[PDB]
């Protein structure tokens, strides 16, 4: 269709986020779960730097995270004049997950939010950013053993739950660019139950071993 | 119980911030005072380096901090249409507490502000964002030793009064994911008066001590 | 006249206010966009051994020459808006979103307070300063890196991109630098990925360097 | 009295800074001279690196700058419903000085502008910012000499005058922390003349000199 | 005369930028060549860093760029109530020259933009920022030699003319405070076809060679 009603159709699906904000559950009905898809696809090394002189170092890693859910907010029937299967639009005028990497040594991971996310017609957003992660490895017989942990800040398993993209339970090597060999590569989901609440968090936790160069 | 209605109930309470500005302490009617509850859980230590060849040494932290106060502008009769006992909300949309890390090395500790908030309908805020803390330490005799001081910046202890979340004088431990080992830990609140001001601040001073590696 | 020239840009810049920047640049039929797409080095900042491996990051200085049409900045060049050329910021239209794929950091930096030029027949020629940082080989005194750019979301069928000039190639109009050059080529490729159907149009660069 | 007409106040207050701009000097009426009062509080010392293998460095300071001056925009006459001594106010959204380190060896000192400033009703207004200071120092003898000069950037004597605080002509040591020996801490106002301009310049000029460690 | 009386000028001053925005040359009637003053103060060396184990070097300079230009928009007749003959603004407020170091090593130099600049009743605008610059120099023989290009990025100099400040073709050292020996100091304007364009381009090159520590 024209490229005027396909920028009035962002218009008017953001309106909703614009005047009710992006926060909270995305169901204007009754409130549902949030499902996340996610996966992590490693690109390569940057660094790992010995902590002092003992056996731990920081290890900071190039990556792409992908991530897929409902938005129930962001729904339009394709038809004209809204004829369209997909947009674009920017993770930061739409709620998006508060997924965050529990064990950073930072803040959290970074994620490129200049990068945008699709909707589909029937609202399911995939947003597929570039991320850098730092964490706390094991330094020991020249093997380098990391661990990430993924999941909700603040919503329990009952408000968002979080699955494998395409049940890859590992790291994804689809983009991986780096020479060095990967020792170990698992995964696993776990309902975790936190001081803080009576329902369990998702944590999505990632086991990768490097060989040391 | 629609999410249409959560998303309202969040619109009306922020109206006033939205109207009147978040400044100025969290109260509709007489001023009172703001009790907040802090807690300091450590999860790892992301470097220590000496300073010059002297004894003393910069500390850098990953840890997450623990915040609860009272504020009576966000609260709301959880009944129909409005049925919920708690929501969401972005710190930056309202009143937090000005509390600064004051013996940090560069202008402040960090904290994720992008971590959300959870509002109780009695206007209970429980906020617990990521933080990282940057802080001279005295490294000596297979010993590092480092100290935390925090409180309100602006505002005397009859304006913001803190107290040790849960009454733990201490360091949490309950997210610690480092190998170092713990020798000293502990915690205290006092009222330090000041050159600038008759009222007293309250500080919370925590005191930890690692093996060095 | 000077007021005409803010008033055209205040018309063109008016959907892009009201409607946003998303959005293949297109008001009547959706097509193709061809970016056309260049890269100029001018100097290494740093190459970094990474551990005691054969590998490091290097840190370059670089020009990115970007150009495209986009048809709703597109004027009639007659009084009293008899202009051939704008200048435009671009955080005020859309962008292509070309990213360096295999940054080591989020992406390439471009600086984006570098205006661009738009013509009246709705060119965009952006020509910013950029940083670009990826992981070489450094072995028997050879530095190699290559650089993979192409739009983040948008398929072949969207956003096509094709060298600038033709040239396949490094642009070494602007070098500054004393470093030996010993390799310098580029390929467009269109590449399938795991999420879409459509290919998406990589142009990839391979420079080598003489070690210091 | 209450929580609600002390942000009207506000709002009431920093209109004019909101419709007319924070730009320009700060009076309501005939524009006068400011008069800063200023004070510098060493807190400690982050680093000094030696530059090259000459005799210079480069030290990074930890210190909290104390301002005061008057505006008479942001005056008020504490009667009920404002009977307001004081209110918190953003430093962002007021006039401030433009006060720089005028030798930092980056753009300028950094200051914390998140921390809020206090307003009295009279229009005298007390901002205590903590600040990082880069300066470049002399490293010879086991000595380190740094210098610190602060003036306003654009306004001259006849507009913005400064004058320490308390009138203590030096480094204050009322929050120093650091374990340095301080060997040499004064501080001289003088008025400059630069090139660009007749009227003269205030400079605060502070010599700090420490043992090396 | 009055400090409400100054805000309103600049009102109505900054309106037409407002309402039309900043980008284009500071022309409301003909669109003429803005000429623009230059000037480059060295203030001091923050570091100068090998690269690699070669000849150059990376060095990093604070400076303070002094720029002036006549901006017709910004004129008035200084008579009352708008007597006033200089006022304040934000650079980020007008139109000024995308004067950027062709060969930073970084994206650009960086200035302090939030220095304000001074605009006189007859248009003619003055600011000085001071700068960050980081370049790629050649250290050989105990000398390290740097050179520093300027120019606007997008405008020709049929559109913006660059000419040396108080015509001295060469770096200032009014604000010298290093210990550094000058060795050479020298600077040169030309006029530079570029590949895109057919008119040329304004380059002010500066040379400056210091001795080694
Ligand atoms: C407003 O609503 C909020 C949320 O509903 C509510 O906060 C909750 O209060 C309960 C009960 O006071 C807290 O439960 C406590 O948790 C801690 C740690 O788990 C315990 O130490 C407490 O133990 C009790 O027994 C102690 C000794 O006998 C007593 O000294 C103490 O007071 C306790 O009764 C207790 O189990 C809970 O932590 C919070 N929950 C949250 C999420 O905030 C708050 O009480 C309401 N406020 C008002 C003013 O009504
Ligand atoms: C929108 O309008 C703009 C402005 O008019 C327009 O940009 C112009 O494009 C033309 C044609 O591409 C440019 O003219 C040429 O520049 C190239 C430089 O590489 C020359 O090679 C061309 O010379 C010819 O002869 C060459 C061999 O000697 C041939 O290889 C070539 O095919 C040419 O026939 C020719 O001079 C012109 O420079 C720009 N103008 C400006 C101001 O930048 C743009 O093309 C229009 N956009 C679209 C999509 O049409
Ligand atoms: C505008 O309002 C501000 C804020 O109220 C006001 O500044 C304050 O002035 C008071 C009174 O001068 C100051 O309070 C004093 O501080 C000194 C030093 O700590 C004390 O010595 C004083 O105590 C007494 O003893 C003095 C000597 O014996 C007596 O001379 C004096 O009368 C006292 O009995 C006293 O507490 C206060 O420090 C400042 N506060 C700030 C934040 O500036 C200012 O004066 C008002 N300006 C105008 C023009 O009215
Ligand atoms: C637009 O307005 C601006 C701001 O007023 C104006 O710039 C200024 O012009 C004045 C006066 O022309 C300059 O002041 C002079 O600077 C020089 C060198 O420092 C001095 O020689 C001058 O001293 C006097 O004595 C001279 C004889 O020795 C006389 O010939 C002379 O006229 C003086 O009486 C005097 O101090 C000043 O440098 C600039 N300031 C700035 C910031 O630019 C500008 O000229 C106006 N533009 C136009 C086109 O009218
Ligand atoms: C929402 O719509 C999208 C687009 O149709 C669905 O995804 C595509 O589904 C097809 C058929 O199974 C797959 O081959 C594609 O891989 C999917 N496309 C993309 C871009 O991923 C999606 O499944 C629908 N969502 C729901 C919840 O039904
Ligand atoms: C549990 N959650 C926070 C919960 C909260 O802020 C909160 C909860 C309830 C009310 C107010 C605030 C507290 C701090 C830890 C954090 C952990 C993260 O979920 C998580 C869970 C599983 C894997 C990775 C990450
Ligand atoms: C006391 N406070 C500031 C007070 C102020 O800005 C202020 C006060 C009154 C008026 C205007 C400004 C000045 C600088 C020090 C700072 C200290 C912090 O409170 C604090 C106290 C105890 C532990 C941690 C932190
Ligand atoms: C393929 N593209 C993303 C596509 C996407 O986000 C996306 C697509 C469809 C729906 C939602 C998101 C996924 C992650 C990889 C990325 C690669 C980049 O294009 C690219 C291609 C070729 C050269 C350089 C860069
Ligand atoms: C003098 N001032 C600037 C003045 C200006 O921008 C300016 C003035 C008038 C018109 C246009 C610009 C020029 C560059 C140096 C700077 C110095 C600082 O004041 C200062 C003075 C004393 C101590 C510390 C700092
Ligand atoms: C020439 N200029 C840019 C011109 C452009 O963006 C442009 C021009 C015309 C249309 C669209 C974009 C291209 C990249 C190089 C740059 C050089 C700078 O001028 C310059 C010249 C002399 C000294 C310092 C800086």
């Amino acid at each position: 269709s024209n490229g005027l009603m396909a920028k009035r159709l962002r218009r008017e699906l953001l309106n909703t986020y614009e005047q009710l904000g992006k926060s909270g559950l995305p169901f204007l009905d009754d409130i549902g779960k949030v499902d996340v898809k996610f996966g992590l696809s490693l690109q390569l090394l940057k660094s790992i730097e010995q902590r002092g002189m003992g056996f731990n170092s920081i290890g900071t890693f190039k990556a792409i995270v992908k991530l897929s859910w409902v938005d129930t907010i962001l729904r339009w029937d394709p038809e004209p004049p809204f004829d369209f299967q997909k947009i674009e639009i920017s993770p930061d005028e739409i709620w998006t997950p508060d997924i965050k990497l529990f064990n950073s040594v930072d803040l959290d991971m970074t994620l490129d939010r200049t990068t945008q996310a699709i909707v589909f017609s029937n609202g399911t957003v995939l947003w597929i950013p570039p991320a850098v992660l730092k964490v706390l490895c094991v330094s020991q017989d020249d093997v380098d053993s990391c661990h990430f942990q993924f999941g909700s800040w603040v919503y329990s398993v009952d408000e968002v739950d979080i699955h494998f993209m395409d049940d890859k339970a590992e790291v994804l090597l689809d983009f991986y660019q780096d020479s060095l060999e990967i020792l170990e590569n698992s995964a696993q989901r776990q309902e975790v139950v936190y001081p803080c609440c009576e329902s369990a968090y998702v944590e999505m936790k990632y086991l990768l071993a490097l060989r040391s160069e």
